[PDB]
DNA sequence: ACTCGTCGCCCAGAGTTCACCTTGGAGCCAGGGACGGTTCATTTGGGGTGCCGGAAACGGACGCGTACAGGCCGTATAATGGGAGCTGTCACGGATGCA
C-alpha cells in the first residue's frame, strides 16, 4: 500500500542512488522543484522589483 | 726436167761518240732617280659640358568620405523532466562492493 513504511524507504533509497549518468543527475536534480503559476510568478517578480529597488537605494 | 727461200757477203750510211770553234748570255758591280713611310707645323669644323632656366610629368603624401564584416540586441496566447544501443571472445589477477 501506500503507508506503513511500504514505499517511503524505496523512494529514499532511490534517491540516494549514483545515476552515474551527468544528464540523469542533472534531470533528477532538476525534478525536485515544483512547478508555479501567475499568482507565484507575480509574487516572484515583486519580490524583484523590491529587491532591485533596495539594491539601488543602497547603491 | 728446173727456182724463190734461204745462206753468206759487200758496200752505203747514219747517228754516235770524240773532241774542235763561236756567242748569247747571269750576274755583278756601278750609278742614278722619285717616292713614300715618316715626321712635323697647322686648322678650324666639330665633339663636349655644367648649369640652371624651367616646364612639366610623376610619384607619393594627406585629409576626408564610403563600404561590407563582424558584433550586440531584441522579438510578450502558450509553449515546463530523453532517445538510444546492441551488446555470439577467452583467460585471468585482482579490486570491490556486500557478504
Amino acid at each position: 500500500e501506500d503507508e506503513s513504511e511500504a514505499l517511503r524507504q524505496a523512494r529514499k533509497d532511490a534517491e540516494l542512488t549514483a545515476s552515474a549518468d551527468s544528464v540523469r543527475a542533472y534531470l533528477k536534480q532538476i525534478g525536485k522543484v515544483a512547478l508555479l503559476n501567475a499568482e507565484e510568478e507575480v509574487e516572484l517578480a515583486k519580490r524583484i522589483e523590491a529587491g532591485l529597488y533596495a539594491t539601488q537605494l543602497m547603491t
